[PDB]
């Protein structure tokens, strides 16, 4: 009945704040790129507004003991010290050395590091009540105590004058682990959840995918099937996710309902009233609205509450050799096409098409985090060009949300994410960095972000000095406008070098 916790497991982070009086279970959260400091992500309200998972998966990569200065998937045990990689990024929960907080002052911010050398990197557990003690195990739904080896603070949620931030505090916190999927349980070419991946008819060669990084940013909502070279671009990614935190990355069956999440825009697939297919805002993607299922086949779910399996005896999905059926939850509505008589559109319907048979097909490593990169940047600067809008339309500097340290930050690790390899390397190795760098250059490019830079650049050209700038949006923000601008050609630059 109970679990354990064991080293390569992934597992979430959880504790509960009180927001406009209210409880509310949120998960630890950080971005790899544009912002190493952590925040939080609401769970609870699940229901209604999908929380993003990925930002919140950590691996436990090391849990040593007292005597020391992975093993084989060692157990979790009390007073262990243990080391948490960041999933989506390479990096870990660090105290670091820098307070931005001026409520505590005596607090340290806690972030994503990539320098595991010191102490700063580990975390000791620790017991939340009597009912626990130093060397037994860490059962899931433990309430649990965490101090930094390197500054004895605890991992705290902070309730900074604004709002909500975590940081390493001489007060304490309980904190619940959550697991996401285990480190024995192999992938074997199967379907797990968080997995992105193509909708394919195989048999037509077409993936399922939205209307091209171009103009109409609300016309980009419809859903349709399209052959060629979109198969191997950004827009036909999808990201499956369970409607459960708990085991959220682990094996898909037949039955199992999931949001499916259109990665370069993070809008949701849902079904409207009028029963056409449309993406949605994270805000109003609903369950009743956003969930579906795969079937083996189109025939009767009438069976009970019995578990579902394909015509072979596996309840698993297989990427490849599985034909699936896509089902809407609630209506029962199949996901067909539609002929219009390069592309077909995508439909709801009780009959469909005897070749509506999905194959799926997994995502690189590679593609996945590009096309993630891509949803990062063009929110950010999204939001930097109409912080920029709202100031040339007269607005109150202090009004307006204008992100200039993220977009500094952003800019540098997209340079350095499209840096070539140096001369140094083996010929052989320098050959595939090359291969990963124009991958990266021709999905960033089919989705419209060198106009989008272009965007970025001509908005603060605009201003024709510093000074003219941090009269308009604050001295800090003048500061930085010339590195910002030079990042952008430099950035812009970095995407058409070697073309």
């Amino acid at each position: 009945e109970i679990q354990f916790l064991r080293t390569d497991d992934e597992v979430v982070l959880q504790c509960t704040a009180t927001i406009h009086k209210e409880q509310q279970k949120l998960c630890l959260a950080a971005e790899g790129f544009g912002n190493r400091l952590c925040f939080l992500e609401s769970t609870s309200n699940s229901k209604n507004v999908p929380p993003d998972l990925s930002i919140c998966t950590f691996v436990l990569e090391q849990s040593l003991s007292v005597r020391a200065l992975g093993g084989g998937h060692r157990t979790l045990l009390y007073g262990h010290a243990i080391l948490l990689r960041h999933s989506y990024s390479g990096m870990y929960l660090c105290c670091l050395s820098t307070s931005r907080s001026s409520t505590d002052k005596l607090a340290f911010d806690v972030g994503l590091q990539e320098d595991t050398t010191g102490e700063a990197c580990w975390w000791t557990i620790h017991p939340a009540s009597k009912q626990r003690s130093e060397g037994e195990k860490v059962r899931v739904g433990d309430d649990l105590i965490l101090v930094s080896v390197s500054s004895e603070r605890y991992l705290h949620l902070s309730y900074g004058n604004g709002s909500l931030h975590v940081d390493a505090a001489f007060q304490q916190t309980l904190w619940s682990v959550a697991p996401i999927s285990s480190g024995s349980e192999a992938a074997q070419g199967y379907l797990i959840g968080g997995d992105v991946l193509r909708l394919l008819h195989g048999h037509m060669d077409e993936c399922l995918t939205v209307p091209s990084g171009e103009h109409g940013e609300e016309q980009r909502r419809t859903v349709h099937y399209e052959g060629g070279a979109v198969s191997v671009h950004a827009r036909s990614l999808w990201r499956l996710e369970t409607l459960r935190v708990a085991w959220s990355g682990s094996h898909i069956r037949w039955g199992q309902p999931f949001r499916l999440r259109h990665v370069t825009t993070g809008k949701y697939l849902s079904l409207m009233e009028d029963k056409n297919l449309l993406l949605m805002d994270k805000e109003k993607a609903d369950v009743k609205s956003t969930a579906f299922t795969f079937r083996s086949s189109k025939e009767k779910l009438d069976v009970g509450v019995r578990k579902e399996v394909d015509g072979m005896g596996t309840s698993e999905i297989k990427y490849g050799d599985s034909v699936c059926y896509i089902q809407h939850v609630d209506t029962g509505l199949w996901l067909t096409y539609q002929s219009v008589d390069i592309q077909r559109k995508a439909i709801m319907h009780h009959e469909g098409h005897m070749d509506d048979g999905i194959s799926l097909s997994r995502s690189q490593h590679e593609e996945s985090r590009t096309a993630r990169v891509i949803r990062s940047t063009v929110f950010l600067f999204n939001r930097f060009i109409r912080g920029l809008d709202a100031l040339s339309k007269k607005a109150k500097a202090s009004t307006v949300d204008l992100p200039i340290e993220s977009v500094s930050l952003s800019l540098q690790d997209l340079i350095g994410y499209f840096h070539p390899p140096d001369e140094h390397l083996e010929h052989e190795d320098k050959q595939n960095r090359l291969r990963a760098l124009k991958n990266r250059q021709n999905l960033f490019q089919e989705e419209g972000m060198i106009n989008l830079v272009l965007e970025c650049i001509d908005r603060l050209h605009v201003y024709s000095s510093a000074a003219h700038f941090a009269d308009v949006a604050g001295r800090e923000a003048g500061e930085s406008w010339k590195s910002i601008l030079n990042s952008l050609y430099e950035l812009l630059a970095a995407l058409i070098r070697g073309n």
